RNA sequence: AAAGAGAGUUUGAUCCUGGCUCAGGACGAACGCUGGCGGCGUGCCUAAUACAUGCAAGUCGAACGAACGG
């Protein structure tokens, strides 16, 4: 059982001879607070039907976020097109400090204390892409030692 | 140890670039409506413009020649 959060609902149009036909596009972030999160996109003639398509789509982009002490292991920078996101660990109890669409991908992912800053564009779809582009770079300390052949206490 | 929030606006609809505007904090402040108290501070930013009237620099008879008091 996952949680839903509608980010943006936008009305788009294509021009056809007689006039204009309008459609609704919805962007939805889905995940459980344990560390899994994903996003999707839908399109329909009605707002309720656009969400349902986006929920099913979002269940195909699930990603895992590694966290230590309810905080990301280190500092990463996302990048996707014209949008980029800076994610930074923060002290316990500070809470999430994030912009509009980047809060959803962090509160749903279960991260409790993290600081961020959007250095790029403002488009909601490119902020979600640029954020997940940062979670990919995120590594745990346990796995780093495994690649480097060291042990955890030797690293730190 | 500390550690950074965005939004509106070009288009039939979109993505970028890009300016304009807004949400926060601070004044030796002024103006508008209203107005109980106590503590601690502050009060000519302009004409270094012109100034009534009072007071802000005196003291020593144990350094040297006086007036009340027989
Ligand atoms: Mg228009
Ligand atoms: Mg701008
Ligand atoms: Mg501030
Ligand atoms: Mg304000
Ligand atoms: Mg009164
Ligand atoms: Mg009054
Ligand atoms: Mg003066
Ligand atoms: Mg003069
Ligand atoms: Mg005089
Ligand atoms: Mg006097
Ligand atoms: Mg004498
Ligand atoms: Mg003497």
């Amino acid at each position: 059982d996952l949680e839903e959060r509608v980010v943006t609902i936008n009305r788009v149009a294509k021009v056809v001879k007689g006039g204009r036909r309008f459609r609704f596009t919805a962007l939805v972030v889905v995940g459980d607070k344990n560390g899994h999160v994903g996003f999707g996109t839908g399109k329909a003639q009605e707002v309720p039907d656009a969400i349902r398509k986006a929920v099913e789509d979002a269940k195909k982009n699930m990603v895992f976020v590694p966290t230590v002490d309810t905080t990301i292991p280190h500092t990463v920078v996302g990048h996707f097109g014209g949008g980029e996101i800076l994610l930074k660990p923060a002290s316990a109890g500070s809470g999430v400090t994030a912009g509009g669409p980047v809060r959803a991908v962090l509160e749903l992912a279960g991260v409790a204390d993290v600081s961020s800053k959007s250095l790029g564009s403002n488009t909601p779809i490119n902020m979600v892409r640029a954020t997940i582009d940062g979670i990919k770079q995120l590594k745990n300390a346990e796995d780093v030692a495994k690649l480097r052949g060291k042990t955890v206490e030797e690293l730190l």
